[PDB]
């Protein structure tokens, strides 16, 4: 490292290696990723050079982006442990409601703000989303996705999450909007609550039915357009939807609702992160501070 000191190898992210890293000048900590491949494409550059100007309180800062010796590094603020970890760690007892519900809540202050820029992040998951001591929750990775390209494979082979990926994704949509986000979020927020993925599909196919046989088939009077979608196919199987009561318990009826709302099949049906922030659920909104052990 011409400027750094790697403290360690923090994973294996969708892009490349990631490293916990300190500034040999700054002395600050940094996470260093380096991104996956033969030249680097100069449209990539300046779409993530704009994110750079991209800050606020619940977004992974980018601190800089390093294009030299012919190789692509991102540079951003270091965060201690991700939601992943967190929700493993707190499995037994399960996260208390006021933290499920002050994470949620930045988390839609933090899509909120990069919405209104016309910025998407596309795979958010627990693992993107990381947390500090001061109760504090941040999104990482938003607008990588566009920047750059589809997803598939980190670098080295390893098998991409669909847990989170909405249906108009699946169903081979090309447009994604920023209702993606919202879908994404919804399950995160759902499996905080229960302590269960709420669609742990291990396929593409498993990962929609998985959705269909909770939320029900989806037609024509839900989702107006489905039908016509390039991977819909008449022959899916049609499934009848499932009580809400009986997805998220023991979660009260302004949490379902909020939940409902985030999950609609039409991407024009579901909330935005805007309207989401004035749901009676967050009425009683606090920043509680977590339990955590680094
Ligand atoms: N910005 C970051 O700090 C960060 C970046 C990436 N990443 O993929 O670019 C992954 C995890 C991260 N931190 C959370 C974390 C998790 C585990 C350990 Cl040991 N230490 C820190």
């Amino acid at each position: 490292m011409e400027n750094f000191q790697k403290v360690e190898k923090i994973g294996e992210g969708t892009y490349g290696v990631v490293y916990k890293a300190r500034n040999k000048l700054t002395g600050e900590v940094v996470a260093l990723k380096k991104i996956r491949t033969e030249g680097v494409p100069s449209t990539a550059i300046r779409e993530i050079s704009l994110l750079k100007e991209l800050n606020h309180p619940n977004i992974v800062k980018l601190l800089d982006v390093i294009h030299t010796e012919n190789k692509l590094y991102l540079v951003f603020e270091f965060l201690h442990q991700d939601l992943k970890k967190f929700m493993d760690a707190s499995a037994l007892t399960g996260i208390p409601l006021p933290l499920i519900k002050s994470y949620l809540f930045q988390l839609l202050q933090g899509l909120a703000f990069c919405h209104s820029h016309r910025v998407l992040h596309r795979d958010l998951k627990p693992q993107n989303l990381l947390i500090n001591t001061e109760g504090a929750i941040k999104l990482a990775d938003f607008g990588l996705a566009r920047a750059f390209g589809v997803p598939v494979r980190t670098y080295t082979h390893e098998v991409v999450t669909l847990w989170y990926r909405a249906p108009e994704i699946l169903l081979g949509c090309k447009y994604y909007s920023t209702a993606v986000d919202i879908w994404s979020l919804g399950c995160i927020f759902a499996e905080m609550v229960t302590r269960r993925a709420l669609f742990p599909g291990d396929s593409e196919i498993d990962q929609l039915f998985r959705i269909f046989r909770t939320l029900g088939t989806p037609d024509e009077v839900v989702w107006p357009g489905v039908t016509s979608m390039p991977d819909y196919k008449p022959s899916f199987p049609k499934w009848a939807r499932q009580d809400f009561s009986k997805v998220v318990p023991p979660l009260d009826e302004d949490g379902r609702s909020l939940l409902s709302q985030m999950l609609h099949y039409d991407p024009n049906k579901r909330i935005s992160a805007k309207a989401a922030l004035a749901h009676p659920f967050f009425q009683d909104v606090t920043k509680p501070v977590p339990h955590l052990r680094l």
